[PDB]
């Protein structure tokens, strides 16, 4: 699955991005060279901090801080539904977003905690589609 593209029609793999991101979930369900443990509402989910910034601005701000980038434990507000949390951190590393009825309004206040905008604007639009 390859094709050509640009001005140079250099050669583009289609599959790649997405199988990077498969190896990467794959690391993180076997525990391998995860970095940070995330704390929410006293559960314990372990991950990779380069992904984590790669898709939040909260996670972006705290690990290019001088400081905080040590830290390999971060706690989230204690009212951040971890379940929400879990549907983000799942999207984050498969493209993935489980929304439901039962769940829009908690992954959304999630979203809008991690400064994840384009989740944040597709919740939104569920919503008003709803009214
Ligand atoms: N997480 C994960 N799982 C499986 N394979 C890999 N990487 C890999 C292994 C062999 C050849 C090419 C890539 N990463």
């Amino acid at each position: 699955n390859l094709y050509f593209q640009g001005a140079d029609s250099c050669i583009q793999f289609t599959r790649h991005a997405s199988d990077v991101l498969l190896n990467l979930n794959r690391l993180r369900s076997r525990d391998i060279l995860t970095d940070v443990v995330i704390v929410v509402s006293r559960e314990q989910f372990r991950a990779h901090k380069t992904v984590l910034m790669a898709c939040s601005g909260l996670f972006y701000s705290i690990f290019t801080d001088q400081l905080k980038c040590n830290l390999s434990v971060i706690n989230l507000d204690p009212e951040i539904n971890p379940e929400g949390f879990c549907i983000l951190l799942d999207f984050m590393y498969t493209s993935r977003l489980n929304l439901r009825e039962g769940n829009i309004m908690a992954v959304m206040a999630t979203a809008m905690y991690l400064q994840m905008e384009h989740v944040v604007d597709t919740c939104r639009k569920f919503i008003k589609a709803s009214e």
